[PDB]
């Protein structure tokens, strides 16, 4: 498969800045979701899940085709709880009917990170909705109950290296696990809707205990009331992952720079951009526009 980026007809930077503004204004407004965490966290998880289906070997899956819109992908067990991010974005799609689903679902993740005080993420437009029979089969997204060798091998299918995996996993300072969605329960840290390097600091500084939860799964619980998954804990059990965790724990700007590069790569995998295509857009925040 080749998937060529095609700009929605007649749209410029200012049109996309309006879809960003509408998502950011509705984040501000619906601040009560999930005990006042807000929709920022589930929106960056939706953007990583519609992107994480990509297979570098045959170019199937990934964000291009917007296939989460179809029943097979939408009802994937690994996607449980993302229906709330969908429902949030749906009024926005009725208001800007011209934007493709992949461009909307992926820009939601970009808007969420930047409005949570994260780094600026360059974003490119051009994904095109593809038909229901291009929807990927369930089972391409990663299990939580596994080790650093599984993690390295999984992210090789999206050709992410070590540094990109550790930077990307830093998004697990956001939001929380919910028993009914994934069989895991608890927050990651204290500031769960502001983007910081907290994930790395907690993994290196907390006294973690392995315990079973009410779903019979194991997780790593700390005295402070925070939790982490076996796959997160992996990043300090592996010596190559561990020196990068340390690096981000000591330098949040280096972490913001590397997360920005790796998250844009994740969102752009499987997509070919012609060089007549516009440069990646850097969107201004509500606060930068005085709105
Ligand atoms: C091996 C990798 C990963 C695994 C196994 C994994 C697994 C999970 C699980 C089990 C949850 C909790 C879902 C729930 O109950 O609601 C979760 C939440 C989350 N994950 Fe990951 N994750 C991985 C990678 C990533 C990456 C690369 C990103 C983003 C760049 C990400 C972003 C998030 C976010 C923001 C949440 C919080 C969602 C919320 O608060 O509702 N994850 N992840």
């Amino acid at each position: 498969l080749v998937h060529v980026a095609s700009v929605e007809k007649g749209r410029s930077y200012e049109d996309f800045q309006k879809v960003y503004n509408a998502i950011a204004l509705k984040l501000r407004e619906d601040d009560e979701y999930d005990n006042y965490i807000g929709y920022g966290p589930v929106l960056v998880r939706l953007a990583w899940h519609i992107s994480g289906t990509w297979d570098k070997h045959d170019n199937t899956g990934g964000s291009y085709g917007g296939t989460y819109r179809f029943k097979k992908e939408f009802n994937d067990p690994s996607n449980a709880g993302l229906q709330n991010g969908f429902k949030f974005l749906e009024p926005i799609h009725k208001e800007f009917p011209w934007i493709s689903s992949g461009d909307l679902f992926s820009l939601g993740g970009v808007t969420a990170v930047q409005e949570m005080q994260g780094p600026k993420i360059p974003w490119r437009c051009g994904r095109v909705d593809t038909p229901e029979d291009t929807t990927p089969d369930n089972g391409r997204l990663p299990d939580a109950d596994k080790d650093a060798g599984y993690v390295r091998t999984f992210f090789q299918r999206l050709n992410m290296n070590d540094r990109e995996v550790v930077a990307l996993m830093g998004a697990h300072a956001l939001g929380k696990t919910h028993l009914k969605n994934s069989g895991y329960e608890g927050p990651w840290g204290a500031a769960n809707n502001v983007f910081t390097n907290e994930f790395y600091l907690n993994l290196l500084n907390e006294d973690w205990k392995l315990e079973k939860n009410d779903a019979n799964n194991e997780q790593w619980d700390s005295k402070s009331g925070y939790m982490h998954l076996p796959t997160d804990y992996s990043l300090i059990q592996d010596p190559k992952y561990l020196s990068i965790v340390k690096e981000y724990a000591n330098d949040q700007d280096k972490f913001f720079k590397d997360f920005s590069k790796a998250f844009e790569k994740l969102l752009e995998n499987g997509i070919t951009f012609p060089k007549d295509a516009p440069s990646p857009f850097i969107f201004k925040t509500l606060e930068e526009q005085g709105l």
